[PDB]
């Protein structure tokens, strides 16, 4: 940022970015600001891009203040008003930066480092990557069991089907609490509740998709569901099936269009769902050939429900690095 | 306490007291010690009963520091391992020393200051008084009504006497939450919920019983023992009935009995009971000498109910000034 500040020399501005420059100048801070090397001093209002791009450097350097010391220590005094907090609180004065050069007839100039820089925060946001989850259905379940055993209500493992895709529903329906804090927890339990805790207190753009490995109903996707709002999962991340075993491919349309028809989860999906697709299990119970062949006919038939149920399907390719995976 | 180390200045004690002051002179924390005025040296073993009453100083030092803190602000850094947490944490040291100096002959010296600050510490604690919470039935059924409401089971209003009873029975003995934090609230509501969060969040001891105005069956109490239980408080204070007018005072024995009926609850209740039995409005709608006449057959029923179901009643008289109330 500091060396975008000194390209930004120019002084020709819309009346809009004229008058958030003079925003930025009203509350100016006349300070000595002597925590920074470069631009100490107040930013004149005469080169008005460095006035705005001064102000997403204070914002900046808040930002890493904050991460620093939240990743450091086990929290901040850091405001969290000094920082960006949101994916685009970030683009939006530089969005302005670039809609001022190409109004005022300096598009050349927008199209360099200004869009390069554009281009890095809509590619990268807060957090270079967002993180994927994955985690194995059988340990969902094993926590399921627990709450079920500790509410005197059955026991959710020897349940059938049916029962879990009833009771998940009438529960992500309901309004009322699921467990409590005297839930009685295995490490295991503990690991998995806490990961979801975890994800809760942390920011939701940090955080991709949650991958059920061996996945096979959709009462593990509503499990993960279930267990994320239970968890008090502000922004709940989207759930995707892992489908690696050649036996699990071979049923998977069946299995994600007995998905789609849930008209709840069809509903809360928004047109948009992720499948994962592994390689590496897949030509290692079977055959190289019938794996890959049991591979294309899966994608093509999910692709087909997708379709039949009017949903954006993207498909996540677990390939390795050796052909054999 | 600095007035009474320095009268303690004895050097005999039992083997005891001798231990446990070479245990406080092993952490005694040579340092300077400049905060207080008077004994800021660590105090010599010669005196053993001042190095017990020094520590005694220190912890209640940081006890009142504490305090302090909590009410000025909001929260102190004060580690509560320093202070005295327990009503009788504080009694152990004493004890101690009078113990001691009564195996040394010194009974009398243990019968002066020393049992002054004894009565005076088992009387007053570490709150000089313990707080009753009073508040009308009416406010509490709004409460479940709307948890009930909100959960989409009924209105507990128009419930009967029994339904009531069952379902707070259910969800006593059931160990799953009932309202959330999406509940909506009213101000009223609010204020009801928030003085069970405050009384979670403060001392046990600190507290006395919870009196229902307006009580006139067991679903008015059992309706206050689960908002406790549903509020996090971790050790629940009694519920007691007031019955303060005639038509509730005629009345008072079926209900006590009624409530003893429930084994649940008197299996909790540990064989005691507390009733309050007003005096100011009895007169009022009725003559005094008829309130005055019923009172007396109430208190001898009562008595007689309770006798009948084991319990040990206690009878909390509001009496007034005047002899009217």
């Amino acid at each position: 940022i500091e060396d975008l500040m000194f390209e930004m020399s120019m002084w020709r501005c819309n009346d809009e970015l004229r008058a958030r420059a003079d925003e930025v100048h009203a509350n100016s801070r006349k300070d000595a600001a002597k925590h920074y090397i470069e631009f100490w001093k107040s930013i004149p209002t005469t080169e008005p891009y460095r006035v705005i791009l001064g102000d997403v450097r204070d914002k900046l350097y808040h930002t890493r203040e904050r991460a620093h010391q939240l990743l450091s220590n086990g929290h901040s005094d850091v405001p969290v008003e000094a920082t960006f907090i949101n994916l685009e609180q970030f683009l939006e004065p530089l969005e302005l930066c670039y809609r001022s050069l190409c109004s005022c007839g300096d598009r050349p100039i927008a199209d360099g480092s200004l869009l390069d820089f554009l281009r890095q925060v809509s590619t990268f946001g807060l957090s270079l990557v967002r993180l994927d989850i994955r985690q194995e259905s059988d340990r969902h379940t094993d926590v399921l069991d627990a709450i079920t055993t500790h509410l005197d209500i059955g026991s959710y493992r020897e349940w059938s089907e049916e029962r879990r895709q009833e009771w998940l529903l009438s529960e992500l329906s309901g309004k009322r609490p699921l467990f409590g804090s005297d839930l009685p927890k295995t490490e295991e339990i503990a690991d998995v509740l806490d990961t979801f805790h975890v994800i809760a207190e942390l920011p939701a753009d940090s955080f991709g998709a949650y991958i059920i490995s061996m996945a096979t109903a959709p009462s593990d996707v509503l499990a993960v569901e279930l267990l994320q709002r239970e968890c008090r999962v502000k922004q709940p991340l989207r759930v995707v099936p892992l489908f690696e075993k050649l036996a699990d491919l071979e049923a998977a349309p069946a299995a994600v269009a007995r998905l789609f028809s849930v008209d709840w989860y069809k509903n809360r999906i928004n047109g948009k769902q992720e499948v994962m697709i592994g390689y590496s299990d897949s030509g290692k119970d079977a055959g190289r050939l019938s794996a890959a062949w049991q591979l294309y006919k899966a994608q093509e038939e999910l692709v087909k429900v997708a379709k039949e149920y009017g949903v954006k399907l993207t498909m996540f390719h677990g390939r390795g690095g050796t052909v054999g995976r």
